[PDB]
């Protein structure tokens, strides 16, 4: 039986233990460090670490904070790593506390006899330059006081989450944006059988708060049920359109679809809603649509 | 006929007007804000506004909303400029990072200040970039919540789905072959010569289901993005083929062979482990 830690160092190490104590990881003892006295109180870990509360005093690090507080508190991390056959240290790279830190509480696990795994993650790309910097300092650092260190890219991880090369990972975000603004901009400004008058759109929209946005897909005999029943739970939404006193409906098709279906779409949609709801829309044409139909529900009034 | 503008912030909202630019949304006037020159000098938009010209200098904020927000209260008068005449103002953004999350609220507030109908659209980040960022992304909500007459909100985990921590998942597939017991398991002292004095290791994922689940997770395993391409200049690798209860030794043998059929001497070690139903292999590489 061999004595097996974790440690989890800043916001990311802070996360991994929780989330490996919620899966229940079995057969091994999990620490949490971290600066910020506050992330510390509340975290599921029964060994808890505040990193130099003497001078960050608690209040964070900021994004050399990090190596200081860890230093400054060797004793208590001797003392809860004390005995270990293997010790992960576990943290994310280019923020404050992990950066910095990580490297001292390797070297320390290490000369107590511990083999001594760092499993760390490198920035995202968007993250910018300076934070990716010094994510390449602090991995380099910490390199230098563990047996092997596993290093994890954030960006070969949304690659794997999302399925997609890191160039396309934020396309599906940047279309449903590019779809939000489309549907109201082609009711007030593209020409169509159906537009809206830009001050009722103002009467849907303005000292509003949170509007909430469904979008469906439908195809076929039954389109305009499939699209609108789509919107109406589609998964973007932050809650439930019930209850909503304006809402505005775009409805888009290509050339075949009918006044029918369009109707529908709309009826369907002011039941889901229920109640008095004052309901505006519009349509618009895409001709690259074969035999589909895409509803879009923007509702306010909360 | 009414005036429309939309004014992308920061790098999301940079990459969605383009986006809008490319897809041919008509009727609109598209314009960048950024405090990183480098991303506004590829933009298509033909209006490009540089935050905090004179203090950030076009070489980015960083990390920090606080930078953006000053960024574009000193910017205020050539976005007032560049949005004058508008009867309707898109602000789009992603929060969570320094420049949308601190410039948008500014940007929203001069634009409604100017007549405009103003709507925010914005998206929060993924809850795996940590609780900086999201942190930062609720703050930054509810400042553009104050500004804008709307405000719409795509969540980029919701829009995940239209068992997610990697830590953990690099920790566990080690300690559950030497700390759980199952079909195949090591000992620590295994783990101790691949692992000691060894250097930078890297870790693959591989998920596979139904017949042959064996040889699609062992074979996704080899080739993920996190291995970067680099399996086979590994001296050493430990594997992991954990199951449901339905696991049997054939398949981990036929899983470990598959792996050993593009491995040299490539010294490798392996255990099982078992789970809710079905094959996920997971390497580490070291050397
Ligand atoms: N739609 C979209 N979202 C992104 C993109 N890149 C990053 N994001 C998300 O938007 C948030 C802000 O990133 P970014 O706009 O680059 O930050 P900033 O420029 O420093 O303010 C990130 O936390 C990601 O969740 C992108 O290219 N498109
Ligand atoms: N994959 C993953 N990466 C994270 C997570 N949290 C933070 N990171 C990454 O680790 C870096 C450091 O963040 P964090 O640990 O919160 O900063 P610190 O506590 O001030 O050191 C961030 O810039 C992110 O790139 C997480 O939950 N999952």
């Amino acid at each position: 039986v061999a004595s097996i830690k974790v440690i989890g160092i800043g916001g990311a190490g802070n996360n991994a233990v929780n989330r490996m104590i919620e899966a229940g990881v079995q057969g091994v003892e999990f620490i949490v460090a971290n600066t910020d006295a506050q992330i510390i109180s509340v975290s599921k870990s029964k060994n808890k670490i505040v990193l130099g509360k003497e001078t960050s005093k608690g209040l964070g690090a900021g994004a050399d904070v990090g190596r200081q507080a860890a230093i400054e508190s060797a004793e208590e991390i001797k003392d809860a790593l004390k005995g270990a056959d293997m010790v992960f240290v576990a943290a994310g790279m280019g923020g404050g506390t992990g950066t910095g830190a990580a490297p001292i509480i390797a070297k320390l696990a290490r000369e107590q006899g511990a083999l001594t795994v760092g499993i760390i993650t490198t920035p995202f790309s968007f993250e910018g330059r300076a934070r990716n910097s010094y994510a390449i300092q602090g991995t380099e650092e910490l390199r230098k006081h563990v047996d092997s260190l596993i290093i994890i890219s954030n960006d070969r991880l949304l690659e794997v989450i999302g399925g997609v090369p890191l160039k396309d990972s934020f396309k599906e975000a940047d279309n449903i944006l590019r779809q939000g603004v489309q549907t109201i901009t082609d009711l007030i400004a593209v020409p169509s059988l159906i537009n809206l008058d830009f001050a009722d759109i103002k009467t849907v929209m303005k000292n509003k708060g949170n509007a909430l946005m469904g979008i469906g897909i439908g195809s076929g005999k039954d389109k305009a049920i499939e699209a609108a029943n789509k919107a109406i739970i589609s998964p973007l939404l932050e809650a439930s359109i019930r209850g909503a006193r304006d809402a505005i409906i775009n409805v888009t098709g290509g050339n075949t679809l009918t006044l029918n279906d369009a109707n529908d779409a709309v009826d369907i949609v002011k039941q889901a809603i229920g109640g008095e709801v004052n309901i505006i829309f519009g349509t618009a044409v895409n001709e690259h649509l074969d035999d589909e139909m895409i509803v879009t529900v923007i509702a306010t009034g909360f």
